[PDB]
């Protein structure tokens, strides 16, 4: 709940590179998370480029009894937060598309001044553990390349 505020994306890894390349659905630049402990929800606010245009998107995730979350976005998503504090969030997600095809993703998001070594280590271990190659991780300091007509 004190966890709500201006989160930013650091890295996202994918088993399918096409999903996180420019114009891909999972190239999500976070702006804000809102945690609601009484409802067991997390609201995500982020920008993503699709079909050559940038949109500000909102997705609501709901905590399950087993501790994992579900959310509908570009398919159906089931995810686990593996590490969470006032300054970092490390998570892995399974996305299921309309054809039953699955993509596994890993993510590091932060709300502190810096990215701590401890943050990075958890992210990179998880990414290796899920079989994600280093070339299939995106660095979100890259230009989103939004048009400005
Ligand atoms: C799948 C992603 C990005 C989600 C963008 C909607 C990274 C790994 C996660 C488990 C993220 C998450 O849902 O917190």
């Amino acid at each position: 709940s004190e966890l709500s505020g201006p989160w930013r994306t650091v890295y996202i890894g994918s088993t399918n590179p096409e999903k996180i390349q420019e114009n891909g659905p999972f190239r999500t630049y976070f702006r804000e998370l809102v945690f609601d402990d009484e409802k067991g929800t997390v609201d995500f606010y982020f920008s993503v480029k699709r079909d050559g245009k940038c949109k500000n998107v909102h997705v609501k995730a709901t905590k399950q009894d087993d501790g994992t979350y579900v959310a509908d976005y570009e398919g159906q998503n089931v995810f686990k937060i593996v590490s969470l504090s006032r300054t970092h969030l490390v998570a892995h997600n399974i996305n299921v598309d309309k054809h039953g095809q699955t993509t596994e993703l890993t993510e590091l998001f932060v709300k502190g001044l810096n990215v701590e070594d401890e943050d990075l280590e958890k992210f990179w271990k998880l990414t290796e553990d899920k079989g994600i190659d280093k070339k299939n991780v995106v660095n979100f300091l890259e230009n989103e390349d939004c048009p400005h007509p």
